[PDB]
């Protein structure tokens, strides 16, 4: 007769990727999370199962930037093929995008990093040479302004205990040595790392 | 009988985006493009055509993070799900993720921002309004130390041409005014903005 207390099941689907719509060609985004959490919620717990399960799931959450120009604006996330029983939630509901016009700039101001903590007490560092002496930044042009120096910085995972040769990632940071957000191609380059046992 | 040159169909599908598994509830990510480009490559037109689609879509571009520990790391990029007499190649191969422990704190000093280009001519401001007065900040603990203010800017395409009342976004930024990667919670607040006519 009256509001009667049901029995309902609960799941918060971590690791969900936003399909954002936009001219990638004419647009650079950033300033957002690549990842949200869903809350779902059913009374079939089978159909709740194979919808947090990524192999069997049929929900998807988008972003439509097309009617939006340049500029900083915030746009709600939809949910799109939700199978029908179930309520879905996006954590966060809207996200922020910082929309700039697509520019690129070639830089051959390319630096190595390495930690100290990475370099081995017993060994000395003779030489560093990058392979790539030349790279492309993709970005909006506010922050392609803000770059001063590219680096070639050796993965935290990495030590140097002789002569190393390996893939580093490269990194687009600013005076204060702040990582901005922009494309580089190549993403990495081949560091090798001479060294003379102290 | 020798090398024979054979007709096949390409398409860049754009706006992939990446399915990362990781502990998001331990570790923090960022410093990567949320989305890709896939390079499709074959014979059948319809297949590529519908794998374009992201309707009718059942590849998969993903990364995982789980052997990984704490610090900055490249991972390349897997094609999953991909139909049969079809060439899958990511846009970059390999992201360069910064692995985080995932640390929160709670923040009062919540700035309005407003560019004195959408203030209107004819338009004196009086007050500015913020509906939220605490907010909470999630990130890894190297880049939440460095959060200096909490900015509630109002959107690019909004204008200030009397009293204003609406939901803008809110941005955590350094000493020198860079937005930190880091998720707030409430993402936004209602910011009010009191006018007097020149």
């Amino acid at each position: 007769g009256r509001q009667v207390k049901t029995e309902t099941y609960t799941n918060t689907v971590t690791n969900v990727p936003i399909d954002i719509r936009y001219n990638s060609d004419k647009y650079f985004i950033s300033g957002f999370a690549s990842e949200v959490s869903v809350v779902l919620t059913g009374a079939n717990r089978l159909s709740l199962a194979s919808e947090m399960q990524e192999s069997t799931r049929k929900f998807k959450v988008t972003a439509d930037l097309t009617d939006a120009g340049v500029g900083t604006i915030e746009v709600p996330l939809s949910i799109e093929d939700l199978p029908n029983g179930l309520t879905a939630v996006a954590t966060p509901q809207k996200i922020t995008v910082k929309i700039g016009k697509k520019a690129q700039k070639d830089k051959v101001k390319i630096v190595p990093e390495i930690d100290p903590s990475q370099i081995d007490s017993r060994v000395q560092i003779e030489n560093v040479m990058v392979s790539d002496k030349e790279v492309s930044i993709t970005s909006d042009q506010e922050t392609l302004d803000r770059i001063d120096k590219i680096i070639a910085v050796l993965p935290t995972s990495e030590r140097i205990t002789g002569n190393y040769s390996g893939s580093v990632p490269l990194q687009a940071i600013d005076r204060n040595g702040v990582v901005l957000p922009a494309v580089i191609t190549p993403f990495d380059t081949i560091m090798k790392v001479t060294t003379k046992p102290v």
